């Protein structure tokens, strides 16, 4: 699964557009560039391997890597429209049925990740990438699951239990909460909590049970989805449903009500 | 008297900061291996030079010795002695079964070192496992490889969040907090707050009383050291003891128990 730096051409923009020589268009995240010094290549390759095993239509695929002297890159597949929040904020308003697919696809991808024991610690619209006809893939662009590559805002989507208790081990129910807030954002066409003055006031407000304003959302969003996000953003973790539990009810709903 | 030229060295080669800090390994024409920290490539020449002399005057077996300074043209660098095993955390991860008596040794020596530094009016503004260097026989020396505690050398240059005191997220109790987490780190064999996902999350968390998980630790670490780290990471900086206060209780405890 290895690659070379000579294989790619220039690139715009370090996240950059990597025109491969033969295979064509991809995106290159150069994680390190400099002296050479990096001693622990072995762990980097095994965790590239460990995240190469994640194979799904609804998850971003590691195309390859570059491990050479003064450069370290993760090569992933190009997604034409960018991230989800960019799509929503784009001047055309997306219809209900497309938003339905997006949501079902997010559920599919997460269920797969949770199937493989990978809890996403940072699920948010910036990690949901979109292709030309609105099909999505889930990424981890901050490398929160890849210890070693990291060794080379978000808070709106963080579950109460993790706020002011960093030793709490993330569970499946941590990103179900983040899913809830993604749902809001999908029908709100913007980031949540825009009226807050203090960030510390917000964090304590969120701990004590405050959530994004649904009053803004009732016009454009069906009731079954509004109930879903409230279930998912419960203060109690056990109160929240699993992704398979969401899938089982949301798939028949999407198919029969949204197309 | 302590000045060195670039041409005194044959070659230099960068080191991994995970193991050795932000440093290069150089070879002195007549003196062999040294580690060189190039900080920059007239302004504040006089202050920088005297600060180097301030750290040249730090002479203690458990503290890093400055060996020279390069100040020339567009290059300012510091030179220090070579420590082969690298920093503490690098050794703790590679050396699996580091026994209780050796970890006691290292803790006593960190305490010796810090009390000396404070005795010279030097407050470590960034104590952490990556600033604790290890020689071949597992003895330690305290360093400030970021040069946080030297006003002018840090500016020239212009990890830590885990060890910084909550009030600062510098008095004689600031680095007592850092030391507390070093104690945890020593018996945990790893950096703290592994589950923390965001910077700002971690800053508010620690600020409201969150601390490293002792449950990933209880069995390897003696109960007096658990009391010591709990005291040293109190939210209130007056509740924390001093390094001489710590040295007096820990020295005999090392001798009789470990
Ligand atoms: O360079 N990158 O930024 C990058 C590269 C490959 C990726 N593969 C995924 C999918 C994924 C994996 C693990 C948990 C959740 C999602 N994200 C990636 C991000
Ligand atoms: O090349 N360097 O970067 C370097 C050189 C000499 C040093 N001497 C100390 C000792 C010290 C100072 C202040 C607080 C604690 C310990 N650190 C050094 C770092």
């Amino acid at each position: 699964i290895k690659m070379k730096s000579s294989d790619f051409l220039e690139s715009a923009e370090k996240v950059s557009l990597a025109f491969h020589r033969t295979q064509g268009l991809m995106i290159m995240k150069t994680v390190y560039k400099g002296p050479n010094c990096i001693e622990h290549n072995e762990a980097l390759l095994e965790e590239a391997k460990m995240m190469n095993r994640l194979r799904h239509s609804r998850v971003v695929k590691l195309l390859g890597v570059i491990i050479e002297e003064g450069k370290y890159s993760l090569v992933m597949e190009y997604m034409e429209k960018g991230n989800l929040m960019h799509v929503l904020k784009a001047e055309m308003s997306t219809p209900l049925s497309v938003k339905g697919r997006i949501i079902l696809e997010i559920i599919e991808g997460m269920a797969y990740l949770h199937g493989k024991g990978v809890i996403h610690k940072d699920l948010k619209p910036e990690n949901i990438l979109v292709d030309n006809d609105f099909h999505i893939k889930i990424a981890d662009l901050g490398l929160a699951s890849f210890k070693m590559w990291s060794k080379l805002g978000t808070l709106y989507y963080m579950a109460p239990e993790h706020l002011n208790d960093v030793n709490a081990k993330p569970t499946e129910k941590s990103d179900v909460y983040s899913f809830a807030v993604v749902l809001w954002a999908i029908f709100a066409n913007k980031e949540p909590y825009e009226n807050a003055i203090a960030e510390q006031q917000l964090i304590m407000a969120i701990k004590s049970g405050n959530r994004p304003d649904v009053d803004d959302l009732t016009e454009y969003c069906p009731r079954e989805i509004i109930s879903l996000m409230k279930l998912c953003w419960e203060a109690n973790p056990e109160a929240r449903p699993t992704f398979p539990g969401i899938e089982e009810k949301f798939r028949p709903f999407y198919l029969s009500q949204l197309e």
